[PDB]
């Protein structure tokens, strides 16, 4: 592959999950990645599995580590091409009483304010190489979702927050894009399915959600970056949509909870 | 009441489910309405129950019976204020190979082109009037519908032309806005529903699409449409969407007839 | 009027502009009005002038001036029936390396924390009186916005938590909604124009900004606010425009800064 | 390249502009591309230029030529993997009272029901390959656009279409999507902007509408269309803005013989 060859690519989060897929996927196109994670187990071993990706620890949440981050794919690198924010967690299943305004605020740190301060610190690079940056929101930042009131309040913002660096950017010619994927497979998901009573019911949950019947794969949003930095020149601020239609038609919305009454009082 | 007194407005479509929803909510507001239908029974009764509701026999469909019904409407109130593009038609679900074009023609004629023709007939007085036009789409012109291709299409074209007109009436004033229900309890569902195998278990996944778990109601859009004609002077263009929240968070959307593997393999 | 007759009515930042414009707006349809407001000033004045508005010192940002105006409300009144979250601003335009994530994190606490902790508070009230919530958020939560990185950030999570909290709510019947506005005419629009070289032709931008020629009024939204906590029982999670037509058609993007070519190269 | 090697492809009005770009961008993945128009200059150039690019001689209005080109297809190649809906047109500027039902009906013909047709004819020989279809919509679908109300609405049906056969044709793996070029530099853009008083005026306009400051071409619909078919196998129904961010932020759209009044009086 030569689609994005000897571009400098920054991946925050890219250790495992959808950040490893974009790894994967930027290394394929011939790129020279930094992943960027805060845990050293999984990055090390993509270091060391793929040449040209290159681990450098960092918590994006620690301005000094993304200066430090910034500071060392310069100094190791000379140019910055493409910053993919995709650092990012969902915490369990909580009512909107069961979550602290506390809990809110450490998870904008990372999802929302992480994305910032990278993308602060990468301009004056992006600039120079007219490069782009990728941030990774979501499909319930658009549609909602429910006992997520924190995690979709953050990705909301980063949605909103990509089109406004996308005009802030433009006279620069510097594209600034999201991706929202929907339900995508990735330890995290299977770290909160299994939480759940049943785990395995719930991960089949997650597949019907989508008309495509399964969810998504990390190397799929991997694709879907490596089209929006390599190919995508007139696109910018845009959303797009890696979740198998799920925001399409309808379907089972009324929860378990939710008093219905029966079919002979349609509407009240 | 006295929101929209003295207005006249025109409801086509208005003489049963969603369209009489409109008409009574007018009157309430102190409107003289014009129920247009191309069936006599139900408008004749709104007419002799509603003082102020007047019917006129018209099919959108027929240049000639809209010419005449505007003509009618202007020779007889002297004004012409509001134009609710109502009279539209859902057909019993079909595959695509299951559609033809003709039906699709024909489907086109009522649903998008019979508003296009009453709107171009209605603009040169609601210009002097500074009135505004309101057409009832649907959200699944937004989100898509299964077995539903040609309704679909049609109203995706109600939405997007809602647009145009807005912008190419701004400059009189006209606003031009629509509103996109979503599950609406009338005879049309009740219609459709019985065509199934198990009537009260498809009006129950019809409630269910919710998550307010019950569909809607006419007189909850007929409130819609008195706030956009009545109180909403700085909205043209929108989409104002009477759904219960169909549109919002995960839901069942893997077909029953769509291969779904067993939640082992998630992602395929 | 009588559409909100005895139901007790909590708008912040009510005591000026848009909050203003509701709270006359919900004291208008025979509410009780609780305009919470950091400033004084305005609100007193409100509450003198509007038997029924009554005004609570309150900043939004400070969670025991809203434990104590969410327990002043309810010792005081006996219900909660809507929550209007309008507290909010809009910093001067700044570029992103303008901006400082502790500025991001100060206009975070008020713009979004803030409608988050008096709706946390006030949802167990809201829940026994089958109330609603109605947040503010911004068309350009939806857009974008040039030289406001922090501000678009804040009204994309808004807008975004609505749904999270539609769905969350509605298996109480709680309805949650917002209103973006486009261009309202405001002392805040009135103050951020007044820092530009040239304010009144920044002013006649804003009001070119909307095929309708002109900005939005405070009544306006007001009106739309009433509509949603009085009249749209079936709407839930949805984003009432507000914005005189601002998102239709193209316009004058490319910016005064922005490099581009004269037109026998239109492509690059 | 390979991304699509041996793939069958058709492209309806591949002979020039966006469908040419298509075309080039297929050809170049390793497709068999059939190029399908109604004029035989263009088509039979690139016929001759591209081997493995072929031209069927078919207007897309006409089923027996819809038949004959994928009777042909599948007789000369032995399958079809993706249909790219191309073919359309976009009248002059034309206001509301400049427009008959008939032009709207011809041009529904050529912008929806010929997208339809060969989808439809295309479907069971899609099905078997677990092929996809990508229609080629508009921004002006989403957003609106001034003296284009029949346009505008095909191109609302076109996208609402798009998801509709998404939902119809998921259970067979079948993705359906679409792309929605803002303002892109082609014959036809030229052809409209010299009926203009001041065509390289209106050109420019047409750069100024994007935050990017130019138009696009279209070799980047190509790209985009390459990885809806190749790469984007978690994605259907979607719609992939290819505008140079032309949606993004405020702009200039009160027109010039709208109403505004002067900056001293903002909001009416
Ligand atoms: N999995 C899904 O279905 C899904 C859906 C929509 C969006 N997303 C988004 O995609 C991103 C990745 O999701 P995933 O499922 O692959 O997650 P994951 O948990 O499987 O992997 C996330 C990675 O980010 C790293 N990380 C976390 N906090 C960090 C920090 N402070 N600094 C640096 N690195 C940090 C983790 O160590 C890990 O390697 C997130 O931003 C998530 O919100 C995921
Ligand atoms: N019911 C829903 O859930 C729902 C959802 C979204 C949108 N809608 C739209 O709302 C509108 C009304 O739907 P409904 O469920 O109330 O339908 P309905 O069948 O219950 O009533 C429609 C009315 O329109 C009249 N009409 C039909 N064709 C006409 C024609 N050619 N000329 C004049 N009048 C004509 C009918 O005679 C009838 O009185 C339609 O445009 C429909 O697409 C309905
Ligand atoms: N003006 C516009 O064009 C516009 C457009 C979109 C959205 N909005 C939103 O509408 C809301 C009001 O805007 P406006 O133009 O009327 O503003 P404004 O400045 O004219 O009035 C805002 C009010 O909120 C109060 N307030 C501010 N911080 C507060 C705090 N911490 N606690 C309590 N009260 C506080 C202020 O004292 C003031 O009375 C904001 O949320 C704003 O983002 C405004
Ligand atoms: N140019 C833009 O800015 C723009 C923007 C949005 C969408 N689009 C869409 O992209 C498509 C192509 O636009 P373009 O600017 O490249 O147009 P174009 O006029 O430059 O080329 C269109 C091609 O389609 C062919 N065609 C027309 N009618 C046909 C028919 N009945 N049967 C078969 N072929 C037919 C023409 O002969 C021509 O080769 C259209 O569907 C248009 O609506 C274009
Ligand atoms: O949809 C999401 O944003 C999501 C993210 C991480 C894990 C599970 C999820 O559903
Ligand atoms: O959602 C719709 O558009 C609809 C319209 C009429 C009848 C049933 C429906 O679901
Ligand atoms: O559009 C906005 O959000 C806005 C808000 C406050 C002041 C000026 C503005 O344009
Ligand atoms: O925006 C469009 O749909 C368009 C299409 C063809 C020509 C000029 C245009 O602006």
């Amino acid at each position: 592959g030569t689609r994005y060859a000897g571009k400098v690519v920054v991946v925050t989060g890219g250790g495992r999950g959808i950040g490893a897929g974009i790894v994967r996927a930027f290394v394929n196109s011939g790129a020279r990645v930094v992943i960027c994670d805060k845990d050293e187990s999984g990055g090390r071993a993509l270091e060391q599995e793929l040449p040209g990706a290159v681990f450098i620890l960092c918590d994006v949440t620690q301005e000094d580590d993304v200066k430090t981050l910034v500071s060392e794919t310069i100094r190791r690198f000379g140019r910055l091409d493409c910053v993919v924010n995709n650092a990012g967690h969902h915490p369990p299943p909580q009512r909107p009483e069961e979550t602290s305004a506390q809990g809110f605020r450490q998870l904008l740190e990372l999802n929302l304010l992480g994305t910032y301060t990278l993308t602060k610190l990468a301009l004056p690079y992006l600039r120079k190489s007219q490069g782009n940056v990728i941030n990774i929101s979501s499909l319930v930042g658009a549609i909602g979702q429910a006992q997520a009131v924190p995690y979709v309040a953050t990705k909301g913002a980063v949605t909103a927050m990509t089109k406004a660096l996308a005009l802030d950017e433009s006279p620069y010619g510097v594209r600034v894009n999201c991706i929202s994927p929907g339900n995508i497979w990735t330890p995290l998901w299977e770290e909160l399915a299994a939480l759940m009573p049943d785990p395995r019911a719930t991960i089949r949950e997650g597949m019907l959600a989508q008309p495509l019947g399964r969810m998504g794969q990390p190397a799929e949003v991997g694709a879907a970056a490596v089209f929006l930095a390599s190919e995508a020149n007139f696109c910018t601020g845009i959303e797009l949509l890696v979740t198998g239609g799920a925001e399409l038609g309808y379907g089972c919305k009324a929860s378990r909870s939710t008093p219905v009454d029966a079919p002979d009082i349609p509407s009240g």
